[PDB]
């Protein structure tokens, strides 16, 4: 692997092969013992749309690894651009660092400066559409804590239409034997209709439900995305969806699944909720240390470079 | 000690102990040799509220250490939070880094911080409620410049109403014996009643002038703190007081005392007091980073 | 040294030394291991005038000779000064870091740093001055591809009137034995009359054309600097001279040149000259990188607790 732009790249087979690094990655954390894996290596860190977050789970990441790192964000400011193409900054980036991770608008963007590039691309997603990493960690998390992937019950809240992460993890979770997946949502964002084609082409059992009281204590991981205002400009309307996709403390008490939430989080989880033994996104946020651990380990290796 | 919250959870005891760690930390730097007592740790600069001196000092302090560290700052907007709230933040970086140091502007933040952070917290000041780390290295510099902190007589000149750098060190110096304070500071800048109360409680001999000639040459520390036009809308007003507070050269010459001044200067001291002897803020800016090393080491060693 | 402010400080013998420096930096970054040689040392990044290309690539140096970095930029805002003086800082910032590199708009800047420092200046350019580091980069690219400075023939193309770097290049070039000179520029941008008259006075063969065409292929660099818009406010004005002097396909092809461009690049030259053989302004980037790890070194060693 020289790259890795999309999950849509990946098949089951090296998915695996990756949580699997990853796990020996959680496990050096535990070490604790200065690793020093990536020790000569430098990251590169190229966002365009600003992300604190997902720079600093992978900036992390290469420094855990012994790695340096180096920073240039709001390229999208002509202070911080000066009408330089994403080609020709890719190609004095590749010059620099030892391994890139681009976070841009435009869609051929990733798979276009990977071209340029003469170092690994990692793509933090093109805004939406693609964030490979993220549904690593997703998947990371759900072998993590249930134990497997391999049929499980996942039921996925929120706005499922627009829900990027979430398609992605749909995607992925297809690959794997007999998942059974609910997808809970308003009306107006259900599940995109080709989204569903491909589930029924891959024989996946699947439900539309409309409610949380449809889903049964059957369900091993419960992943709740966000529903912003944008798609019920009107507060009213806005107002009674959130209270009726909101996870409440009086819904999870006893239930068997985990909760997950790739975060941020705003109205979709109450704060009562955060104590109580299935919640694990905080968890899942962690892991994605050693997953991207895992991540840049590889692509480093995989194209030793030397 | 877990985390670094306020100057009122440390005693006498536990502030010299981090004073001697201190100057431990400041051998180690001068001999310049790459240290590497923090090697495989990570400090997270999570500041809500910007702030670029704290920031660097911090930063160097950990790297001299032989430490990494990760900063994020300025998440007072949809620029890095996106209304995520300060716990759920605390959270994912506590999941990241080894220890924390936050800056944020509601009061019980720190302190907040510190309960779902599964990591040290030092509190660089919630906005400016408590600024332990400084206070520390004010203590520090005392220490190392006059030879000791108990029985001294220190001069505070400037805003002493809302001097909370002042507030937090006058606090700490109660706590040390027989320590002679001074209040210089304009009679609208008076230092705040119920201090004084806390001050009469300890039974410490202080003293609120009028006018920096008021003192005599009998002072061993003269820590000078900012005067903000805010005080004084009208600026014939403010410009009087300037002149008044401002530490000029023609004073300082021949002075016992040491001169002090948290940083950064703007008028509070003429630029020809610099070269003099008795200018220590500088050098007191450069103690912040062995204390600092100091504070870092003990509270992820005190974690183990 | 103690402090690198202006090229005019240097001579062509310490301009050679710091080039050779620069080689062995380059020839110990293709020996794919960890470098050490400022291990413990810290670089101070302190930018009034933001620039992210500067900064990372003296961040990649300082972090390839296994050194730490400590950022500061744009303290032009009083959110990040706060009133305090550059003195204030610099005497602050000497205090914390081993090494510091200035970016300021007033033009004693640099200079005066570094006499309140008590640690070396690298001097990042006032913007309108001298940059240091990057004429030394250029001439490294001229000595590295070209084989040699002393006696060649170099045409810059461009805001010539305006052009610092260029300016900076010129005259250290004018240090070197019978390097001949070529100038081409529209009537209103050409180089300074005080310039010329130094070449003069360094008895310098040098020509002043107007077209691209007047160079014969017995070239061996063509240095291509940019021509804002600020130069015509007419926007039909500035459209005419673009085409003019941009560097096309069809007139790169065969010729003896490479070509060089301190970037980033806009307009300037074709992307479709890009993999053309003579275009070398992308590794002349990646020559930053050697020459400023040289730079870095040298000016630490040299104040080796002095």
């Amino acid at each position: 692997m020289k790259h890795l732009i999309s999950m849509k790249d990946i098949g089951k087979e090296e998915i695996l092969e990756i949580l699997d690094e990853a796990r020996k990655m959680e496990e050096l954390l535990n070490t604790k013992r200065p690793l020093k894996l990536l020790e000569g290596k430098i990251l590169a860190t190229v966002f365009y749309e600003p992300s604190t977050r997902t720079r600093l789970s992978f900036e992390t990441a290469m420094k855990r690894l012994g790695g340096e790192v180096i920073t240039m964000t709001d390229l999208k400011s002509s202070s911080v651009a000066k009408g330089e193409s994403l080609i020709d900054t890719i190609r004095v980036i590749s010059g620099y660092a030892d391994i890139i991770v681009l976070r841009h608008p435009s869609e051929g963007a990733a798979r276009l400066a990977s071209e340029y590039s003469q170092v690994p691309i990692i793509n933090a997603g093109d805004g939406s559409n693609q964030h490979p990493t993220q549904t690593l960690l997703d998947l990371y998390t759900i072998m993590r804590e249930i134990g497997r992937i391999d049929g499980i019950k996942i039921a996925f809240v929120g706005d499922l239409k627009y829900g990027r992460t979430v398609h992605s993890l749909v995607y992925a979770l297809s690959l794997f034997e007999n998942v059974e997946m609910y997808f809970v949502s308003p009306k107006e964002l259900r599940l995109p209709k080709d989204i569903i084609e491909d589930l029924k082409a891959k024989n996946i059992k699947f439900y539309e439900k409309e409610s949380l009281d449809d889903l049964d204590d059957d369900i091993d991981v419960l992943y709740v995305t966000r529903i912003q205002k944008e798609r019920f400009p009107d507060p009213n309307e806005y107002e009674k969806v959130k209270g009726s996709y909101k996870i409440k403390r009086e819904y999870v008490e006893g239930k068997k699944f985990i909760i997950m939430h790739p975060l941020p989080r705003v109205d979709e989880i109450d704060y009562d909720v955060d104590d109580l033994p299935q919640a694990k996104y905080f968890k899942q946020s962690f892991y994605g240390i050693p997953v991207r651990m895992a991540i840049l380990k590889k692509l480093i290796e995989d194209n030793e470079g030397e």
